[PDB]
């Protein structure tokens, strides 16, 4: 006496945002009856079919809140909804999240000498482990890279990188971009083995 006729997801704006913006997930129903009594529903929310968001609820639609939404939010949603039985899942949907924070640039020194070292703390708080740094240090004078130390974190969410103070500096600078591998796709084949060979001695 109930049929789920169709049942669909959407994000709010879009299923590609810019990193930091607000996010909403909605999953609804759409149910046809004979009945006069009002179901119950169970939106389900899965990432990557894993199950982040279960709830029950008297409306057919139900929505999910994403606050500020970082790389690590993008990946694969679906939605299963069920009434009294008869469930019937969404497709898949693919949400990318694209952009990086700006980096957070900190110094030990505000001024070095010269034989010395300055350890730049260049950081993206607001992401998540594995970041990629590069970091250029910068004389003023001459608008050239003088030194470029590319560095990837793995486990954390910044680096730490020691440059030196050559005798010919004055004022210095340091210039730091990060990079963040939002996906990657890797394969295998499976082993395949040789004419045997007979070493005879
Ligand atoms: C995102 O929502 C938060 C509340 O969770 C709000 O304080 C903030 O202003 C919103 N940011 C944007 C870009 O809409
Ligand atoms: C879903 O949530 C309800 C509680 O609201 C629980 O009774 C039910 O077992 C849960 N099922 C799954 C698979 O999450
Ligand atoms: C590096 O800087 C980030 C923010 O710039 C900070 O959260 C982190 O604690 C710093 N690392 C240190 C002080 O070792
Ligand atoms: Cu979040």
């Amino acid at each position: 006496s109930f049929t789920i006729n169709s049942v669909d997801m959407k994000s709010l704006p879009d299923w590609t945002v810019q990193n930091g913006k607000n996010l909403t997930l909605q999953c609804f129903a759409d149910v046809s009856t004979t009945s006069h009594v009002k179901p119950q529903h169970q939106m389900l929310f899965y990432k990557d079919d894993v199950l982040f968001y279960n709830i029950s609820s008297m409306k057919s639609t139900e929505s999910y809140f994403i606050p500020e939404v970082r790389i690590y939010d993008s990946g694969t949603y679906k939605c299963t909804v069920i009434v009294n039985n008869k469930e019937k899942t969404t497709a898949e949907y693919q949400l990318l999240v694209e952009g990086v924070p700006s980096p957070r640039v900190t110094l030990d020194k505000k001024e070095a000498i010269q034989g010395g070292i300055v350890r730049v703390n260049c950081s993206v708080p607001e992401e998540k482990a594995p970041i990629h740094f590069t970091i250029e240090k910068l004389e003023l004078n001459e608008k050239m890279v003088k030194l470029k130390r590319e560095k990837n974190s793995r486990d954390q969410n910044f680096v730490i990188l020691e440059f030196p103070v050559e005798e010919q500096d004055r004022v210095l600078s340091f210039r730091c971009q990060a990079r963040i591998i939002s996906g990657i796709h890797m394969q295998t084949s499976e082993s395949t083995k040789s004419e045997l060979v007979t070493v005879s001695r």
